[PDB]
DNA sequence: AATAAGCGGAAGTGGG
DNA sequence: TCCCACTTCCGCTTA
């Protein structure tokens, strides 16, 4: 199954929930998803994965907390926003 | 209060 | 066995 870091830098290239999801400054790596959409993307990565219940933007986010140690993905100190790590952006 | 973002410990699920 | 990569649940903090 395809992780989560991976789903959401997929979702940035292809553009597909533009008004979800966005790029804040790409050559840094950092995102932000929309306040008032985010949820629709967060429903998305959970049929994707098949879970039982719906996914929300709170457990997908917990979900990206949990990168903050091994680097994929950090949280930026503005709303909403996050990114990726070099080694992530060049794979 | 109502609303929202952010946090993480703990236990459960998947697929190795 | 026991870690992977989250998922789910719950309670708390700050604005
Ligand atoms: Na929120």
């Amino acid at each position: 199954k395809i992780r989560l870091y991976q789903f959401l830098l997929d979702l940035l290239r292809s553009g597909d929930m533009k008004d979800s999801i966005w790029w804040v400054d790409k050559d840094k790596g950092t995102f932000q998803f929309s306040s008032k959409h985010k949820e629709a993307l967060a429903h998305r990565w959970g049929i994707q994965k098949g879970n039982r219940k719906k996914m929300t933007y709170q457990k997908m986010a917990r979900a990206l907390r949990n990168y903050g140690k091994t680097g994929e993905v950090k949280k930026v100190k503005k709303k909403l926003t996050y990114q990726f790590s070099g080694e992530v952006l060049g794979r």
